């Protein structure tokens, strides 16, 4: 028993961060079979970052631009190209410790672990969620850009997140491994600002599970409700709304537990509109929307990789 | 920018965690060189648990009753000895991928990493405290046991918790890497509770000084207060007593903030009278002991947000 915010095990992908250097800008780059990804702004210098032209400051550079180190080992760059906003640099040695990977682009709501790393060196692992406004609040300083987001589905790594930049509010935007960004950002020192965010419905209502799965039962009631009726709740409260195909991914937890979802939804909306009246549910005196109905039924069941 | 519970990379504790298997039980060991620690109670059969002898269960084994799985390989046991509640086998391979590492005990307040771990593969990581109470309130199902808390400052792997049991209000005791147990729990059966637990009172603080750091001023107050009047107030709350020793603790995060450690603590006196008022601190809406003040400082900035 118990409920935590849980990472999953970092190891796989410690293996594969490398220190990425151009110019006199240092940071993170993900080693995989022969190739180096890393931010393409690597090769801005703060005067190019204003208005960058990363057509012409690539064809400027070669491969002897680049310095790549694992470790203590240099690896030779003999080539380099860019895909969106990802730099990829062909290097001599294929990394040995590369894992089973997919590249994978996520949704808004889900969520991943974070490798937080600093000169190619591993310094922190945490989980996060995408926002449905598409920021993740992370925790990064100088240096951090190039660390990757990732989940792990048996011994398969799906990379979906690297760390591009800050935004002004100090939460954080990246890209997937194959350039896009995931929101309405770009590369540039502009001005860039966080839309006005929501609260991800469906992972309330699957920690709200987590929570009567631990024997925290003092938000239900005898009520039920509709779609519709919760949906106007949701709008007037900045959630997002609910879909039948939220109802049916919490279908698992609904039958486990005895709480239809739209028995539940009733509890959420109650809890919306009076307060938790002085009350934590699991620990926290805010609804946690950080957790997934998978992540509440892999720690709840205890799946390994 | 940001702050949220971290833990440390797991790869290298990752590769030390094996399956062992005694009779009918199944749980978690360490690998490092060529011994494999898991908690003893392994040898413990159903009628065993309420009142075992665990030099006369011990005796009675042989090495090959002890079967020990690193991923696909079996690893032979080749002896094995207990030393208090940790049961330590011997095996005839050393484990190639045994980091640098050293065994610690802490002391209530101190942080540390847990990779879950079920039928020696791991499950998670996450970040933990050592309660007042000598508990700790972790994330821990059947076969969880063995399990180890660990932190990694500087590309050393210490070594400072072993996962035993799970008590009746759903927390969770073991020992530290020579066995000992924190607090006064036993490996057996019996009826053992949790005492009342505090808030860890120098952490709080730390956290308070995070969020300066991070850029938030606006429960700070005007006034001060004698290390005396504080605890007198804190404990009317439940929090632990701040000593001489937290306050010296604290004093690189007060010089980095330019907050007097007396002037914060009268900040946390009229937080606790007062609430939040619809506010957070750090996205949090209560106050948060499981950062310690060398915790903050590995994860802030060395430039407070002014
Ligand atoms: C023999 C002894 C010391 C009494 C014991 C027995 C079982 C276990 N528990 C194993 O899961 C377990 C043991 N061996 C393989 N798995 C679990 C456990 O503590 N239930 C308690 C139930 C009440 C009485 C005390 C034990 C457990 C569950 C969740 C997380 N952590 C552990 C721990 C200790
Ligand atoms: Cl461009
Ligand atoms: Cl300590
Ligand atoms: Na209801």
């Amino acid at each position: 028993s118990g409920f935590r915010k849980m990472a999953f095990p970092s190891g796989k992908v410690e293996g594969c961060m490398v220190q990425v250097t151009c110019g006199t800008t240092t940071l993170n780059g993900l080693w995989l079979d022969d190739v180096v990804y890393c931010p393409r702004h690597v090769i801005c210098t703060s005067e190019d970052m204003l208005n960058p032209n990363y057509e012409d400051l690539l064809i400027r550079k070669s491969n002897h631009n680049f310095l790549v180190q694992a470790g203590n080992v240099q690896l030779r760059v003999i080539g380099h190209s860019m895909q969106n906003c990802v730099l990829k640099l062909k290097v001599d040695t294929a990394n040995p410790k590369t894992p089973k990977y997919k590249f994978v682009r996520i949704q808004p709501g889900q969520t991943f672990s974070v490798l937080a790393c600093y000169n190619g060196s591993p310094s922190g692992v945490y989980q996060c969620a995408m926002r449905p406004n598409f920021t993740i609040k992370g925790s990064f300083l100088n240096g951090s850009c190039g660390s990757v987001g990732f989940n792990i589905d048996y011994d398969c790594v799906s990379f979906c997140y690297m760390h591009h930049m800050e935004l002004p509010t100090g939460v954080h935007a990246g890209t997937d491994l194959e350039g896009n960004f995931y929101g309405p950002f770009v590369d540039r020192q502009t001005a860039q600002a966080a839309g006005t965010d929501t609260t991800i419905t469906v992972n309330v209502l699957a920690w709200l599970y987590a929570a009567v799965i631990n024997g925290d039962r003092w938000f239900l009631n005898r009520f039920t409700t509709t779609l519709n009726d919760f949906n106007l709740v949701a709008m007037k409260y900045n959630y997002e709304p609910l879909t039948q195909d939220h109802v049916d991914i919490l279908g698992p937890l609904s039958a486990q537990t005895g709480i239809a979802v739209l028995d539940m939804c009733a509890s959420l909306k109650e809890l919306l509109q009076n307060g938790m009246n002085g009350r934590t549910i699991l620990g926290s005196a805010l609804l946690e929307d950080e957790f997934t109905p998978f992540d509440v039924v892999r720690q709840c069941s205890g799946v390994t990789f």
